[PDB]
């Protein structure tokens, strides 16, 4: 079972200089709570942004670099170790591997940022042609949570 797993906004920004453009501790709450007890596929600036592994989950970052060996993580480095993972793998970030992933994975976990935020880094253009709506659900919104944002879980058609 292989997902992807992302915050996007209006233009699919997902990203500023390594960091989410956004504050919004609600969505990393929707992280924790979809992955806890499975698997995280990322690459290695997204992991470095992150800056240490995900606690009560296996941590997998894709990298070229063969002297990557960081405690706590598991390393792969090519695309094509990740189908070898067993459970539920979350494709976790960043651009680069959202690109190599998005034609491959069975269902998407999206969070639309309902905001449009300066970026550098996308998630790629994709049809509702291709993906069907199993679920969408509003964000609430409060004084720590303050942009509007919608939970899609798309599948494939
Ligand atoms: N909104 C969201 O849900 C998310 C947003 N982000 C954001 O996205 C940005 C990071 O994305 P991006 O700039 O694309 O960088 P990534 O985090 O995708 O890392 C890219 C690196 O991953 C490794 N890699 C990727 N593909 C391969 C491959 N086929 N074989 C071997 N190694 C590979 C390489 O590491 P190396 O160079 O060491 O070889 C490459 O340089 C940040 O701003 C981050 O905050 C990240 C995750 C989620
Ligand atoms: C859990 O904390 C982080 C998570 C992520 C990845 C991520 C964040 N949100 C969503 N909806 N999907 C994702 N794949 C990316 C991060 O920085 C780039 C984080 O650091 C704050």
């Amino acid at each position: 079972t292989l997902s992807i797993l992302v915050a996007h906004d209006l233009q699919r920004v997902i990203g500023f200089e390594n960091q989410l453009p956004w504050h919004l501790p609600n969505d990393l709450k929707h992280v924790k709570k979809l992955s806890t007890g499975h698997t995280l596929v990322m690459g290695r600036k997204t992991f470095e942004s992150i800056g240490k592994p995900l606690p009560n989950r296996r941590n997998v970052v894709l990298t070229s670099d063969t002297s990557f060996n960081v405690e706590g993580v598991d390393v792969i480095h090519s695309i094509e170790d990740i189908y070898q993972l067993p459970g539920h793998v979350f494709i976790f970030g960043g651009q680069t591997l959202f690109e190599e992933m998005i034609d491959k994975v069975d269902d998407m976990y999206i969070t639309v940022i309902e905001g449009k935020f300066r970026g550098d880094t996308f998630f790629p253009p994709y049809t509702f042609e291709d993906w069907e709506v199993a679920s969408s659900v509003e964000g609430k919104l409060d004084e720590k949570n303050t942009i509007p944002h919608t939970f899609l879980h798309l599948i494939r058609k």
